[PDB]
């Protein structure tokens, strides 16, 4: 009776077997854009993905993860909020049911279709197991999707999530370019949480980037026939992996942007 998405396993449950799950800095959050203040001091956001190697792709049974070579400095996280550097481990993403939920962050309570995460690790800790031991562990940069236009640099991920439909499923995949899920703007919103599944540990610097990027209802739908289950198990649908806003305590939400 593993954590999950369901009735009888989804966030209202996870409390029990993770009671960091009503902790002071979790994630996500609804980010009032009013409330949020203009931070002058906050530096322009460094993505640095030219050199990236993606490796594989990965059904976990929450979600896929694109996994990255992460031995060297080769995509790398710096500025903004950031002190250090922050190397890229995987991305993934939250989506719905349907289009109208699928965020796991809200802008003044909106839901957007679904949420990239792309998940970068402090270099001072040496490795991810021991980076998200540390409050400064990790940084997230996340990424709102809307439905409309298709997004052309998703598609090579759309066409091979058919290759890893169940749980425990991976397949190669090389030579993916995560610049192509960026959108134009990196203006940003900024605040200390938490990893937003089990265990949810207090270790993430979030960036969550104003500008969504679009993808088209196809795309998305491609995500939507992605299982929860393993081969050979009865089939549950994998959507609504996403865990509501919680509360933000004594926090405050930053903006780069005015
Ligand atoms: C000890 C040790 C552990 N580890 C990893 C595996 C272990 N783990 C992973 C999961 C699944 N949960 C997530 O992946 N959660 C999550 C991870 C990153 C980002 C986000 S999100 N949605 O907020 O963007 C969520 N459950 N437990 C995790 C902490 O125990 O550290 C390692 O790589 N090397 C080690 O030496
Ligand atoms: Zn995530």
């Amino acid at each position: 009776h593993h954590w999950g998405y369901g009735k009888h396993n989804g966030p209202e449950h996870w409390h029990k077997d993770f009671p960091i799950a009503k902790g002071e800095r979790q994630s996500p959050v609804d980010i009032d854009t009013h409330t949020a203040k203009y931070d002058p001091s906050l530096k322009p956001l460094s993505v640095s993905y030219d050199q990236a190697t993606s490796l594989r792709i990965l059904n976990n049974g929450h979600a896929f993860n694109v996994e990255f070579d992460d031995s060297q400095d080769k995509a790398v996280l710096k500025g903004g909020p950031l002190d250090g550097t922050y190397r890229l481990i995987q991305f993934h993403f939250h989506w719905g049911s349907l289009d109208g939920q699928g965020s796991e962050h809200t802008v003044d309570k909106k839901k957007y279709a679904a949420e990239l995460h792309l998940v970068h690790w402090n270099t001072k800790y040496g490795d991810f197991g021991k980076a998200v031991q540390q409050p400064d562990g990790l940084a997230v940069l996340g990424i709102f999707l809307k439905v409309g236009s298709a997004k052309p640099g998703l598609q090579k991920v759309v066409d091979v999530l058919d290759s890893i439909k169940t749980k425990g499923k991976s397949a190669d995949f090389t030579n993916f370019d995560p610049r192509g899920l960026l959108p134009e703007s990196l203006d940003y919103w900024t605040y200390p949480g938490s990893l937003t599944t089990p265990p949810l540990l207090e270790c993430v610097t979030w960036i969550v980037l104003k500008e969504p990027i679009s993808v088209s209802s196809e795309q998305v739908l491609k995500f939507r026939k992605l299982n929860f289950n393993g081969e050979g198990e009865p089939e549950e649908l994998m959507v609504d992996n996403w865990r509501p806003a919680q509360p933000l305590k004594n926090r405050q939400i930053k903006a780069s942007f005015k």
